[PDB]
């Protein structure tokens, strides 16, 4: 099997993209009502592939794709972050500070009970709590510690192996617990509860009747013949604007036989007018009638918005449904109205109302590249506390950069934005590629550590990974009376388990995935910082 | 400036994603009617950034993104490749074999005239003809050559520097020549000529009247009252199918007052029926009426397709427009029909006609990953000819894999496909990232080679890069009577200038970009192979 092993280690792209192809197929497997999922299928396939030969750890593609994934989450959760935090931000920050202290207490108790060594303790924490930087901080701390050189070398060798052994369960077992067992224990369905919580806020509006233009043709003998376009437009009720005879929006032309009288507004109102006047619909071939999206200026005038109907343009909300005139005063600046009608009339009320909103299909390459560059530059930033180095790291820096960038773009919508399909693809493939890389990097060491310290360390790692979640769940749900989706998001952020984000978001759906990411984000930063600090203090205490 | 240089070299992601952000902004600059373009803006910004400090060449992100770009082109050009090759494939293969021999003749003549050394000759060819593997093949050949060790070392040192000096002009000047000067010299507009050539084939159909369902409400006193749904459906002309009273598609129910009579078909025909019966349109709230896309089976029955109208389902082409019944016999198998109507009736005729077609919005992660893995595995393949190693390489292997994968997916459409927006984003960012990486890698050597061999080598490289294009253009347009877009595509493929693909495709537009890529692809492979072989023979001849 030396040929297969040599080929797989020689070509890294082939291995990481053949573990990402079979991994998804394995994830699509459904047993009963339980689906393995893409992340668990990739972490299972990558280990088996990595058993074939030795694979060095690749920090060149995996880290960049993880940065892309974190930026995708931060950009997708941008607009709703403030609204989510105003409702549930202090509860989440009080649940992130309970999981961490509970994990500290449980780890200390187990380590004291089972006389666990310092290196094994730091490896177990780094694996079960799914924080990789713990190994580096522990290496630095054990280097500083005044111990014998042989003991320091032994601990520094023990740390990576225990981390690799425990990390396998700390990604599958914890994810299964907080994704399948947890909703059942809380007597709720993840999808249903997330949708209901998102409906409690203004996230998912009902589909609205879009207001459009129909090119009706006037037949001879109609009562509309012999009357001006302005007269007919005034005679029409709200939600029915005459956009102009033929291709002209002038208000003084008379309706002679053989002319097209384009009518804009809602479907039911247009149908009532059609039944009233016995008009015949014709699929008119004209490019002079359009719907534009206008971002209102800082001092948008109410008079022009009110009189756009008189000018011949239908004003509507961004969704597409026509809005009541009383809403005109209510809405705002920075709100995006939609102007529907003739080109000449829509290009003037827009000129007096604000500026055109950029469509979602266009991709802002400069915006995306600047976001990635600033994410890297901010992840560089760090500081040392009590001789222990900490930093924002790729995850936190990318999350913050995505948040601020999306908020700025939402505030000023005249600039283009990265499409949601692209953001979803990056969110999916970025985390899965990182999981594949780390699983391929650590499979032989995992099977080797099955033989030595195989059972005790694995079981203690499972206990330290599972028990804090249980106690924090009991405290939050039975005493702190949270909502289930907030509990799950706060725990996922506190544990710093990025693998759970993709799976829980895909089970929730795109409707409340922004709510889940918003719940995760504040917990994620505090969990990252405290878990990074968790290793060195444990090493100092135990040894 | 040592702090800035150290930070930029230390963080590679920051540098390559800050040269990709300012690069696009510089590319958006428009002077007169000439736009620099994204690729030239990135190659200009990256050189200035690379003058700050020394940057090692990164083959980890740039090569993978180039593979992604080539796969994106190969997948986008998949379905139309055979149709394009049947019309213009031999002309393109006869223009790829003229550019290469012309370049050989011109390079040999210039090298003999100016007593150009072997290493400088190989570097000039590798730079002007934009083929990087030439430097490696030349290094191997000069290693084999029985020359003095000092002379071999001198040539091996000279090759990279001359390549770096000449590569700057061989990407900007040639692109400008074949993108701006060439259309003007051919008295055609690139966009207009490409659109006309695509219209000559069946690529861009005119927008078609989509056939939909309108939920009309029957009012009291209507002539439709007292008649069965089947009777009304038979009384309706072609293109008007009664999809069922209320939410039931049964053919025997009578039309009582207060019922919704959903009518499916074309807008103008529905409007004529509305004028005939004075029906009132209502935005009915029902999810039981849908349009599905059905891929016909190998033995699709004509009888069921003909009688779908009687059953209560409108059959239409994949575009959306209703089709004539005589077209039913014409168709097929593998053609995708569209069935519009009630859920119960559409889920049965589909069951007897074939299988549902997968929507474009869904992304096939397994398909994409398998494509990338097979691209890498095929790029591994190679062989040696006359002691000179050649291989398919990333470009050719990825192009072939994308072609075959897209053709297979088009043949069997029941499986999902990678979205076109994602393919476009990869095609854009993949090449630009590679350009940024190579420009950052070679800027100090470029400015240094400005001082030594600054003018003569640069001018000879420009001549060898430009003149073969001119003579092959004259031969093709004035004697071989080609079309302009085919000439441009064949030259771009023969020169193996992947940087021109993105810019010419973006100027052409998405309408005929598949035609341009199809014209490029066969030229690209032969150009790659012959340019790879071009170096060693020149070294052997000159020295």
């Amino acid at each position: 099997m030396n040929a297969i092993g040599n080929f797989l280690v020689g070509t890294p792209v082939f291995t990481i993209f053949i573990a990402l192809a079979l991994g998804y197929l394995l994830g699509k497997l459904k047993i009963g009502s339980f689906t393995l999922g893409a992340t668990v299928g990739v972490l299972i396939v990558a280990l088996l592939i990595g058993q074939l030969g030795v694979f060095p750890r690749d920090t060149c593609l995996g880290d960049i794709f993880f940065d892309f994934f974190m930026f995708a989450i931060g950009y997708r959760v941008g607009p709703s972050f403030i609204s989510s935090m105003k409702k549930f931000g202090a509860k989440i920050v009080y649940a992130t500070l309970i999981f961490l202290v509970s994990a500290f207490i449980v780890a200390y108790a187990a380590f004291k009970m089972f006389h666990i060594g310092p290196g094994i303790a730091a490896g177990i924490i780094a694996g079960g709590l799914t924080q990789s930087a713990v190994i580096g901080s522990s290496l630095e701390t054990i280097s500083k510690l005044p111990i014998s050189d042989h003991l320091k070398t032994l601990y520094s060798n023990q740390i990576p192996i225990v981390y690799t052994l425990t990390y396998v369960f700390g990604t599958i077992g914890v994810l299964i617990f907080l994704r399948d067992i947890m909703p059942k224990l809380m007597h709720i369905d993840l999808k249903k509860q997330a949708v209901k919580t998102a409906k409690e806020l203004d996230m998912i509006p009902v589909p609205v009747i879009v207001a459009s233009t129909h090119f009706y043709t006037i037949n001879d003998g109609s009562s509309l013949i012999g009357q001006t376009l302005g007269t007919v437009n005034t005679k029409f009720a709200k939600g029915l604007v005459a956009a102009g005879l033929n291709d002209s929006a002038d208000m003084a032309s008379v309706i002679n036989a053989g002319d097209v009288l384009a009518i804009s507004g809602g479907i039911d109102e247009i149908g009532r007018a059609v039944q009233e006047f016995n008009l015949l619909e014709v699929t008119g071939k004209t490019k002079a009638y359009v719907s534009k999206q206008v971002v209102l200026k800082k001092n948008f005038s109410a008079d022009v918005l009110k009189n756009a109907q008189d000018k011949g343009v239908l004003v509507a909300t961004l969704a597409g449904d026509v809005m009541d005139p009383a809403q005109f005063s209510t809405l705002k600046p920075a709100e995006s109205v939609t102007l529907v009608g003739q080109k000449d009339a829509v290009s003037e009320v827009q000129s007096q109302l604000g500026r055109l909103r950029a469509a979602e299909n266009i991709i802002n390459y400069s915006w995306f590249a600047l976001g990635i560059a600033l994410s890297a530059a901010l992840g560089i930033v760090g500081t040392k506390v009590s001789g222990v180095p900490i930093a924002l790291g790729g995850g936190t820096a990318s999350l913050i950069v995505g948040l601020v960038q999306s908020i700025y773009r939402d505030k000023h919508a005249h600039m283009d934005t990265i499409p949601d399909s692209l953001l979803e693809f990056f969110q999916s493939i970025g985390l899965n590629l990182f999981i594949a890389t780390v699983g391929l990097s650590a499979a032989k060491t995992f099977i080797s550590a099955i033989q030595s310290m195989g059972i005790s360390v694995l079981l203690i790692g499972a206990v330290i990974s599972i028990l804090p979640h249980i106690i924090t769940f009991v405290i939050a749900y039975y005493l702190m009376k949270m909502e289930p989706i907030s509990i799950i998001g706060a725990q996922t952020g506190a544990d710093t388990l990025s693998a759970a984000l993709n799976d829980v978001s895909e089970r929730v759906g795109s409707d409340a995935s922004p709510f889940f990411a918003a719940a995760v984000a504040p917990a994620y930063a505090i969990g990252n910082i405290f878990l990074t600090l968790m290793g060195p203090i444990f090493i100092v205490l135990l040894s």
